[PDB]
């Protein structure tokens, strides 16, 4: 059976070894699919991001096939770029374009943005949600995490491991994904859901940048999901230091009945993503500007 999926994958890859031309691996993160290093393009020197994944050691493993069928050609400003994909060994490699900036979650948790700052981090990422809602993809992994900046503070969104394609004869999913205090009520509820599962996930993001953290972040992941499917939208613990125009924008977004919630088109408009700053208003929460 692993010889079997080896096969597959390798009709939908490009063929060659990415070793030929790469230099110098390194790792910077890890998720639950695999590793992510830094390599040197030997021809140039320019650096790039490499996606390692051993086939022999994942659950759905079908989900590996997900990104790449999926992401293979999509190009957006706002979504980190997939070059090539190569068969190594037992191994998924996947080049992508490296952001320098890291991850928005080391911010969060380490420094606090103004609404200037968060505003520009939702205007990122509602332009690319609002392309891929249209072509009937849903990420279904929304959170800092898979937040990525440039070195000059753009905004990107990663990781689309949990990714799916809704279409008019299949317009909802139905598997039970992504990172629990995250999750939609609809989606943890098991009810057909679709794209909106994002924008709820988007407003949890949200509360990450206000509060540093997540609802329910520090009870057992199975008993905040129950919270989430139960009780009312969470609150902001620090209501106090939001403006009331990041609180309406905010109620778009945790809004339990999927119907009532904005689609990532209307929120484009919003009048609160007007105080969003450019890229270089990011920059001083990035790390090395600390």
């Amino acid at each position: 059976s692993h010889e079997q999926f080896r096969a597959a994958l390798q009709l939908v890859v490009d063929p060659g070894d990415p070793r030929s031309y790469l230099d110098n691996f390194i790792k910077i993160g890890e998720g639950s699919t695999g590793i992510v290093c830094i390599a040197t393009v030997r021809s140039s020197g320019k650096l790039v991001a490499v996606k390692k994944m051993d086939l022999r050691k994942q659950q759905r493993r079908e989900l590996l096939f997900n990104e790449v069928v999926i992401m293979r050609d999509y190009q957006h400003e706002n979504v980190v770029e997939m070059y090539n994909s190569y068969l190594v060994g037992d191994e998924l490699w996947v080049v992508m374009e490296f952001l320098e900036g890291g991850a928005l979650t080391d911010i969060v948790t380490h420094t606090r943005m103004n609404e200037e700052q968060i505003a520009a981090v939702c205007l990122a990422v509602l332009q690319a949600l609002s392309v891929l809602h249209a072509q009937g993809v849903i990420h279904r992994d929304i959170k800092s995490d898979s937040i990525l900046l440039t070195h000059d503070g753009r905004v990107k969104l990663s990781d689309f491991g949990f990714c799916a394609q809704v279409s008019k004869e299949v317009p909802r999913r139905k598997s039970l994904v992504g990172t629990p205090y995250w999750m939609a009520p609809e989606l943890i509820s098991r009810l057909p859901y679709g794209p909106e599962v994002d924008i709820w996930s988007l407003g949890i993001m949200v509360i990450e940048m206000v509060d540093g953290e997540p609802p329910y972040f520090n009870e057992p992941p199975l008993k905040a999901m129950k919270m989430i499917r139960d009780n009312l939208p969470p609150r902001l613990k620090n209501l106090h230091k939001v403006s009331p125009s990041l609180k309406g924008f905010l109620d778009r977004l945790l809004v339990r009945d999927p119907a009532q919630r904005a689609t990532a088109a209307e929120l484009l408009k919003h009048p609160f993503l007007a105080k969003a700053g450019p890229p270089a208003s990011i920059v001083p929460l990035m790390r090395q500007n600390r």
